[PDB]
């Protein structure tokens, strides 16, 4: 029961950077399966919901004022672990200090252009999914490559 | 003009075989912009409008078939002689004729298995991209990096 | 000792998810020298001596089983500290835990599905090494690149 | 019946400069399956029969000295068109007049150190293998990518 | 002989785009010694003087103007024909109709934003390497790679 | 702030291995800027100067020696951290320490032969970048990529 999935997001400064296929890829060379994918330009609301938690801190205002400036490529990723394994292979959330490997290790310098929103935890994958996905838009079942699993 | 498009879909055996990343990375490499990208299954009714001009070969079922058989991410590049490129990229019909440096020449062995589709024509774009978004799923306050035109 | 040297074998979920070049890649690119190469489908009796130390485990069948399921691509490679580094590219035993950069970081999920095998001491190497080849199967005069060792 | 094998080899000068993996992974990107790999140090009588049709030449001399003067790695891929694409994936005889993309035409400059050997010809194909390896050494037959093949 | 000199600048757009040190690194893979490396910013005499064989056609002065406009770094390889051969490896003057496996032709898309200038002949090349070259900034003679030349 | 500098030097043994490109690459890919670039052969002067916080220790006249060999291509960073983040990216002192994602870790085999060196501190950075640059020699001013700096 491996059908553990997480949503991970592209943020503007990722997309405008042509950062999207170097992301999508990393993940795909794993082994983890894409159920949903798709680019939209985030709107106030849900840019305020996804982050909520982040309500009353400074950067605030600023990171909802960034996250819909532009586009986002949300996309929804399974696979066992692929929470845990995914916020590993982003990296911390300064950029500075992500060890080189890692997504925001490879390509960001400044915590206010951190590329990519990855979920903490489970809890919050739902969360941000049900969020960002309508039911449809997200893959039922299918067949992973075999090699990967028992 | 610089805002000509194509649509591209990574066909199923290209999802599987894990190429959504390694695809979309070389139009955003060659500076072309995402303005829409979704992926989905396709359904009997949107796979034979799509290769309606192939309604009557000898192969035309298996590729319907085929097309359905799993999920496809569609997506439309913008940018100049994006069709032209875009097809130049992808190479010719059959992958084992494809050269080295295309997607077809360097994943590809089978045609019916030829990883990704392009539009041909700019009028074949236009359908084709009509065909698979809705106008609400496409960008347009778009800017592509600011040192690839003069 | 810049003769020390480690066993690796390219498993048969490597081999299968096309893996062999990129493995191979990573030490000759870290300088070491590749002194045997080849590849076999493993025998009941080769796989349980290579595994010897896991006699009596809840999973040594499923792994003897699936080290001799498909082919392998043996290996040696010859170099200082080439043990303990072809360690640390491997990764830790189980894959989601270890870190971008690593084999098993960037292409691995599952414990049973680990992609490759690397000796853990100089005791095992020379003993893995004695295990899978024959001593005419090896190189001798050997001349690594002239600019990674003063 | 798509079970067409061609013989491939990195010479010397190939193994020398690292590419033994680039090399492997361009073949198993493409769909090719490996089913025989091994390394050795040429021996006269085999530099000699392998390169029977250049007997006269000049340069054969310096040819045959060249390819046993090191490790070669010798290896047979098996797929559809294998032979003519893996030809058209190395490149021509001079290396600089090679489109980049190629083997040869992204690393080689001297026709004197060509990196890779791709046989030419089904015919020649099936006399360089028994020539270079014995039955036992060759995988009789497994499962390539299903997604690659109709 | 293989002491042939060619002189590569990569332009403002690829400077701007951070391509520096995928496009050495296509060079240095290929065979070819870095000679002479530097990175400055052109003044009009030196750019009109550059890009004389042009003087009297359409786009010149938007030429000079954007060469002038940021960051060169420009380089000189030697190597056996390394003046046709980079030529190859950049594509041809428009960067839509240059191929995949070429710089132009995997990263451009404007005529104007070409990304990087090379030598078109031998005249042309030791011409240009003393306009942007002092003597004392180039190295006079190099061991290259052992295995490149015969 | 994202002005802060840094130098780096590709040592003779990166140079003449060719990883000049791949290095630049790393450093462009992560956000900082190239405000300086040239390659030049050392002199003992700049050289004992370069490495005097090691003049009392045993591997000292030995560094001096092997860096005044050949040709190094030094540069100089921008960026914000730019000089505890070009560290992280080196690795550590012993390349055989260093973790896979490095520098270091991904091509180096010996603390003798590390490649390349990176300024340890601010101090020691703008100390370096005056020994090794005239003041014309380096940008004043730049406008670095739009989306990496908030
Ligand atoms: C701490 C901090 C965070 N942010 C940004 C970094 C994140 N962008 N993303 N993805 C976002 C959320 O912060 P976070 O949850 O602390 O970091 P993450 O979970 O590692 O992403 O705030 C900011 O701009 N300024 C700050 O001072
Ligand atoms: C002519 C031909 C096409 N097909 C497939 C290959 C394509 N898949 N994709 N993309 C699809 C369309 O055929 P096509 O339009 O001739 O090929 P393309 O324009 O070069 O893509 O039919 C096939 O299976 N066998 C054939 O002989
Ligand atoms: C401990 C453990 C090992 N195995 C596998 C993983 C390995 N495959 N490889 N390489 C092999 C050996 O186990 P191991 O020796 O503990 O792991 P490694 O030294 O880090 O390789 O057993 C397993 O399937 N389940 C387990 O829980
Ligand atoms: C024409 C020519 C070939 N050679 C080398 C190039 C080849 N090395 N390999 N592989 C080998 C065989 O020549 P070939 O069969 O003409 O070239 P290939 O089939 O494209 O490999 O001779 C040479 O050294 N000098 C020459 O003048
Ligand atoms: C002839 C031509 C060139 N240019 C640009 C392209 C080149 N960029 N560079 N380097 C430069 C010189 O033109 P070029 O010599 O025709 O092309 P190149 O030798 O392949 O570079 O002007 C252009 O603006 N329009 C044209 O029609
Ligand atoms: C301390 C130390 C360094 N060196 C080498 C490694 C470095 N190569 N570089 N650049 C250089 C300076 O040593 P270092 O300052 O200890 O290491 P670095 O700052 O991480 O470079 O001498 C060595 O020979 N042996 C040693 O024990
Ligand atoms: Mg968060
Ligand atoms: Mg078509
Ligand atoms: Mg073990
Ligand atoms: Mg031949």
């Amino acid at each position: 029961v491996n059908k553990e999935r997480t949503f991970l997001a592209v943020k503007p400064d990722g997309v405008a950077r042509g950062l999207v296929g170097e992301i999508i890829a990393r993940y795909e060379k794993k082994g983890f399966v894409l159920v949903g994918l798709k680019q939209l330009v985030p709107t106030k609301d849900l840019a305020e919901s996804h982050y909520a938690e982040h309500k009353e801190r400074p950067f605030f205002g600023g990171l909802v004022s960034f996250i819909t400036s532009g586009p986002v490529v949300a996309m929804v990723f399974e696979g066992k672990g692929v929470v845990a394994s995914a916020r590993l292979m982003i990296g911390v959330t300064n950029p500075l200090a992500s060890a080189p490997g890692s997504i925001r290790g490879d390509f960001g310098v400044d915590v206010g252009r951190a590329i990519i929103h990855g979920s903490d935890s489970v809890e919050s994958a739902n969360r941000e999914i049900a969020l960002w996905f309508k039911p449809e838009e997200l893959l039922t079942e299918v067949k992973p490559n075999p090699n990967l699993y028992e």
